[PDB]
């Protein structure tokens, strides 16, 4: 049973509380879409881990090239060059869109959001970062002082030439124009004030193509285009973080590619490792050139390790091979269908949002004023765990619980259907 007494006292002895509260299980062990605990029950996987195993837990694919080089090609000195580097980095080159040349290959999210700013700031000899009020790129140096949506409170200042406009949100829009909510106006009026604050020394904006940790969050229809002229009027680098929707999460490739707006540089990690710490961003040549000649510098212990970069040229293989970016609009439209048919039948779900396999599920106390459903969000998420289904819900003020759903890109239809099914279930219990 879950309940094993010397486990949870040396987890409580021996363990670092980092956020948020630990699931009352066990978890023993993980295939394809599922989680099982001490007592075998079969738990659905609808956050793919942390927004990550996008190939399902232990796929066969990344057993065998992890094993493969395990035993061949492990760890190597910083300035020692492998076959599994150049072609993860070449690879992501050519997957990537037009302008993005070079690859660095990392470890965590976090640390390449520090990568891509870090090569900003060099490359622009400015400092200033711009990013959204409800964001989320890590919990070190810069990745943290960008991140807007939590953990800025408690630990001292934040990064000198930190700044933050309002995300645009359709669902709960506050800038009007017309008796329309004018988000692209809404971008100008947030710039203005920008520059007003500005030293004088912008270097960049990091963005979420579609802000997760805030809500789900998708950039409505124009934005990027107009962040990204933003950016180049003021000759600012526009870094676009797709640790969860980059690698077909949502339907393409990059969601950056949805806006046909490729940045400056583009930071990947979560979904590139499947599972393992494994991250990367990629620019220009023109940058890559130019920071090298101002002596750029990022290393790491694991920066091009033969391993990690092996497993990623595989991850990339197979979401390839077998068109995981396809089956990610296939399921995800599946997925969507019932959550809408859901939505239909209760009134607590507010609005049903993002792309891809990257859906998002308001809970509402009533459409009408759109109330955050006070615990009630709680509740159903405790009642879907409760039902076999591991849902993660976030909660921010002004705006109701968002259900973050984010099946592997490797879910079946009856995956999908089966968490539709408790999902109905937990919301009738919960109310
Ligand atoms: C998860 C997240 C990260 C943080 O990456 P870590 O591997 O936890 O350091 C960075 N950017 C975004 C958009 C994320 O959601
Ligand atoms: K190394
Ligand atoms: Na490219």
């Amino acid at each position: 049973l879950n309940d094993d007494a010397t486990f949870w006292r040396n987890a409580r002895h021996h363990l670092v509380r980092y956020g948020g509260t630990f699931e009352p299980m066990i978890i023993e062990r993980a295939k394809g879409s599922f989680v099982y605990d001490a007592d075998g029950r079969a738990i659905l996987d609808f956050t793919s881990g942390a927004m990550s195993a996008v190939l399902g837990h232990c796929h066969p694919e990344i057993v065998s090239v992890i094993g493969e080089y395990a035993g061949k090609l492990d760890h190597l000195f910083s300035e020692m060059l492998s076959r599994p580097v150049v072609d993860l980095a070449t690879r992501l080159a050519n997957i990537t869109p037009p302008g993005l040349d070079r690859a660095l290959l990392l470890s965590t999210g976090a640390e390449s959001n520090e990568a891509a700013i870090r090569m900003a700031k060099l490359v622009t000899g400015k400092y200033e970062i711009v990013g959204f009020a409800q964001s989320w790129h890590g919990m070190t140096g810069a990745a943290a002082s960008a991140t807007y949506s939590a953990g800025r409170k408690g630990v001292g200042p934040a990064a000198v030439g930190s700044f933050a406009i309002p995300a645009p949100f359709t669902y709960r829009p506050r800038f009007e124009r017309n008796g329309a909510y004018d988000y692209l106006a809404e971008l100008d009026y947030a710039f203005d004030l920008i520059d007003r604050q500005s030293s004088g020394n912008l270097a960049a904006f990091i963005a979420e193509p579609i802000l997760s940790s805030g809500g789900i969050i998708e950039l409505p229809d124009g934005y990027m285009a107009a962040l990204k002229r933003k950016c180049e009027a003021r000759g600012m680098l526009l870094i676009l973080d797709e640790a969860q929707t980059g690698v077909g999460r949502t339907g393409t490739m990059f969601a950056c590619q949805r806006d046909g707006v490729t940045p400056d540089i583009l930071t990947l990690s979560k979904t590139l490792g499947a599972g393992l710490p494994l991250a990367a961003i990629v620019t220009s040549a023109a940058i890559e050139e130019r920071a090298h000649e101002l002596g750029y510098l990022f290393y790491t212990t694991h920066v091009s390790d033969p391993l990690p970069a092996a497993v990623g040229l595989r991850v990339l293989d197979v979401v390839q091979r077998d068109g995981l970016v396809a089956r990610a609009n296939v399921m995800g439209d599946r997925l969507r269908r019932g959550l809408l048919d859901l939505m239909e039948r209760f009134d607590c779900i507010g609005d049903v949002r993002g792309r891809g396999l990257l859906l998002g599920v308001e809970i509402v106390k009533d459409r009408r004023t759109k109330e955050p459903a006070d615990g009630l969000g709680a509740k159903i998420t405790r009642e879907c765990m409760n039902l076999g289904l591991s849902m993660n819900i976030v909660q921010l003020p002004g705006m109701g619980g968002v259900f973050r759903i984010a099946p592997p890109l490797t879910v079946s239809e009856d995956e999908i259907d089966l968490g539709l099914s408790l999902l109905g279930q937990a919301i009738e219990r919960a109310l």
